[PDB]
């Protein structure tokens, strides 16, 4: 911005960018570029991923058990599961951010391949190319 | 503004002809069971790849950034099926995630666990995801 800027409205931060803000706030490693992790970092990410996936499973189970007894679930009844699913997003993004890997760039490539694959007969369309996550990591290593 | 990863899942489901509801919608049992299996397989792939990398480190290998591509791929696949579950429930993942994120920033003054996990300071208050769901259902 400069003296010519009369309005400066940014696009909302992405969920991946939010993880960077969180790790900066708590003093956790959050490298700009792909960075081989110490084993202690890998162990933590594993622990948080296990913790979060167990909580998601417990809420899905609770919903199935209630549903079975003639409780027909309501929308508000989805709130704990939604919270746990968001926590699982949070620690999945969190692992990518601590690896210095732009999760949006990797996701975009996975989405490109998946969305392209949906144009096939699920079978692949002609000329389909799978997600090249290795290429994304390489290009992230050379970014501005 | 470019689309979000949650909005990408909405586009994906519309593209495979399995268009998903716009507002929170209680699911049939088989949908919960399907989404759970997808989460379990994706989580197991991530779990296995982290164990794989740790064993290489225990052998003395110095990992490179390129060595991280399979893990990054599996983590992104886990994002895909996690966002996918929220989308099939009709729940805006970004609205829920913003509420969870705000309640995680408020932990910054808390202590850390020995393994590095951020713990909660005195008086911390949880995210109110019930309120986000009510916001999404109405209006
Ligand atoms: O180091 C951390 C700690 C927490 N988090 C995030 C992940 C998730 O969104 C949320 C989980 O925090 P807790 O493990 O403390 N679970 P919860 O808040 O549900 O505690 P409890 O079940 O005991 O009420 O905080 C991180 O990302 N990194
Ligand atoms: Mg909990």
């Amino acid at each position: 911005i400069d003296p010519f800027t009369m309005s400066d409205l940014p696009c909302p931060p992405t969920n991946a960018e939010r993880l960077h803000e969180f790790h900066r706030a708590i003093g956790a490693a959050t490298p700009e570029r792909p960075t081989p992790p110490p084993p202690e970092l890998l162990r933590l990410r594993q622990t948080l991923l296990d913790e979060a996936s167990a909580e998601v499973r417990a809420e899905i189970d609770h919903l199935l058990a209630r549903q079975a007894a003639g409780e027909a679930l309501s929308a508000g009844d989805l709130a704990p599961l939604a919270h746990e699913l968001a926590d699982l997003l949070y620690v999945t993004y969190g692992a990518l951010d601590q690896l210095g890997i732009d999760a949006d760039a990797v996701f975009a490539e996975v989405h490109r391949a998946n969305l392209s694959k949906a144009s096939g007969p699920q079978l692949k369309p002609e000329g389909w190319r799978p997600a090249d996550v290795r290429g994304v990591i390489e290009r992230l290593q050379h970014a501005p």
